[PDB]
């Protein structure tokens, strides 16, 4: 058979229809469908306001920007993540402090997170980890106490909901619409957030900082409306594309019963799993193999998988950056977790061959 | 009759059909669409490496990032351009030494940019105005005698040639694939160099500085498939469509003789003229309305213009930021500029509709 990757987008006929009305229409980048999906996601999270972008990375890096995070300043945030928080905060001229996340949710912790807290502190920034959300009780009440503010990291968690709440209806939040995202435009992104100020300020960066005239610089992260549009396609499915997703995440928690393999925990508090990975732990002492063997045992056998990700800190530029830096249960997961497939089109066929892969390596 | 916009992306079949191709094959970002891209934009210009990107100004950005330029480091750049490539300057912590421009040409010339050159410029960055090309064997000379880089904005200068070689050819060129460029794909942009050490860079800066792991922390600004294979189109349509802006820009020649309106005055040397633009003088004096009043008037007569450039000096941020400094052919000219209809698809009942307009407001 074909190569089964561990994700697809779910390009269909209404991807392809929006993109012909814009390119019809002759208006193709930022405009119109930059609106709608504006004012979309404001009517799925909840919020009062939200800025469209050319990533969720892009997302970041303005919304550190328009907080005047700069020399000195520190950044709370766990290392158990993608490279771009770091990349954003350090290339603001800001600090990195990176802290331990939770063993088995792989969530940054109220505790880490408090005992990093110093007057240097402009920012927490908490990861809704795979699709579940993390502890926002928890954590905003430390922004508040300490008068930090929280920039919450959604890119996993479009469709997330929170103790009844969708993620992004109250405070700031960013979601990403990159191709294996639960909806995409190849790339995107897009913050909402609860401040009219901050909006502006973010509406601003995005586009050279112009109202016109350059108020102050700066930079271009601006969203055509030809993604747009396919995100706004996706963002009608979504409902639909997270049930399919949620289904087979389902379908894997049975399988993983007989097996050695440790997904991941859920949170312990009400929520919604958007399910945009399945996480699993290979620890060489339970499961006979690493996982490095695993992950190439299974392309052997035309099975792609992922990896979310190794920590931040264990790579070059954090490692000799943060020589004393040590996160133990980080750095055990970060050594042990792989993603499974898991996206909407995957057939029964495609479920099976993973379980009978998996079974086929153990033993 | 409808509105007559200045500028309209030339959007066909095969447009859509390259969107289709890609969005059925389920790798809708960064893949093969943008390798094809960089290999054919090296196939054009004649030059050894090129990297695609998500605007010129990411482009200008990662560039001049790759050359190490911050604090305390000057660059030398004409006021009259878009305000991308002086917030690019600033944002990096460097300073923005802006110079004139030829009066009439409004591109920057050798003598202005020797003028203005210290131990401290670190970068030269002159503008291939409205399609023409500026006077390349004279600046580079300045930058092979004093040491100093060569950054090109080629952003109006897809097709463009320079005494019998295309822009691009030699050097580093940055390209703009943005809705009205001469070929688009709603924003985009591309870096053409021949140093593979620096292209090396700007591959890595364009995506978080990965090689994998982040060797040193960088951006995002990777150019999707989708959008790529929508500028891979028109590129093959380049020389068809530009042929028709030159068409029209010769229309415009014509008509010009019995105006008050000053068109630019084409270089002096050999050159091929892309015609992104084609832009006219209204000097009150001898138009008997102001620039302002004309562009207020085609509106009325339904017909778009647009403005290029608002000097970037006289802009708020940099008019407080330079009080002392003043460009007289720079704002003489930004005062008076505009630009009329020019498109490929430009039909000649638009283009009777604009110099019919013209003479009613003249007279
Ligand atoms: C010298 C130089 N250096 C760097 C750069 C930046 O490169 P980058 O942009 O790739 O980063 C540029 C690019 N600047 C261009 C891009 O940004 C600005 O363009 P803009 O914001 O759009 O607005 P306009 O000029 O006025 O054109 C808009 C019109 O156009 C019509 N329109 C507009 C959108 C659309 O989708 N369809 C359409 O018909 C439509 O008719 C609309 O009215 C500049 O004026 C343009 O000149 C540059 O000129
Ligand atoms: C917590 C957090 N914060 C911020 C961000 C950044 O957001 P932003 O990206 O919007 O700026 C992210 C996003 N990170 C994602 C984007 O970048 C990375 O993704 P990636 O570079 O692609 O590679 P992979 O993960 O390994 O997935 C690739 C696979 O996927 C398959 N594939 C890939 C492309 C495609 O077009 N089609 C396809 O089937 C195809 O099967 C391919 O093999 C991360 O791993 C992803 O997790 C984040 O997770």
């Amino acid at each position: 058979s074909d190569f089964l990757p561990f994700s697809r987008p779910a390009m269909g006929a209404e991807e392809l229809a929006a993109v012909k009305t814009v390119l019809d229409s002759g208006w193709i980048t930022t405009g119109p469908k930059n609106q709608e999906l504006e004012a979309a996601f404001c009517r799925l999270t909840g919020n009062q306001y939200a800025v469209a972008v050319s990533s969720a990375t892009a997302g970041m890096h303005i919304a550190l920007m328009a907080l005047g995070i700069g020399e000195g300043d520190e950044v709370i945030t766990p290392s158990m993540t993608w490279v771009s928080t770091l990349n954003m905060i350090v290339l603001l001229g800001a600090n990195p402090v990176m802290v331990d996340v939770d063993r088995d949710t792989l969530m940054v912790t109220p505790e880490h997170i408090e005992a990093a807290i110093t007057p240097q502190t402009k920012a927490i920034i908490p990861v809704h980890y795979a699709g579940a959300p993390a502890d926002l009780d928890a954590i905003y009440a430390l922004g508040e106490r300490y008068g930090i503010p929280v920039i919450e990291d959604a890119a996993h968690a479009t469709g997330t909901s929170y103790k009844g709440r969708h993620i992004g209806a109250r405070g700031t939040a960013i979601f990403s619409f990159h191709a294996i995202a639960n909806i995409t435009c190849a790339e995107g992104g897009i913050v909402v957030t609860d401040n009219p100020q901050f909006a502006d300020k973010l509406r601003s960066l995005k586009f050279h900082g112009l109202g016109a005239e350059v108020l102050a610089p700066g930079y271009k992260y601006n969203l055509p409306d030809l993604n747009a549009a396919i995100a706004l396609a996706q963002l009608q499915k979504l409902d639909a594309l997270n049930a399919r997703r949620a289904a087979i995440a389902a379908q894997y928690h049975q399988a993983m019963a007989d097996l050695p393999f440790q997904p991941l925990s859920l949170p312990s508090w009400e929520h919604i799993h958007a399910w945009h990975l399945f996480i699993i732990r290979v620890d060489e002492a339970r499961c006979g193999i690493t996982r490095d063997a695993l992950m190439a045992s299974l392309k052997t056998k035309g099975i792609g998988t992922g990896l979310h990700f190794r920590a931040a800190h264990t790579q070059k530029y954090y490692r000799e950056r943060f020589p004393t830096l040590t996160l133990p249960d980080t750095e055990w997961n970060s050594e042990r977790i792989c993603s499974l497939p898991l996206f909407p089109d995957m057939t029964e066929s495609d479920f099976d061959r993973v379980i009978t892969a998996l079974h086929q390596i153990a033993g």
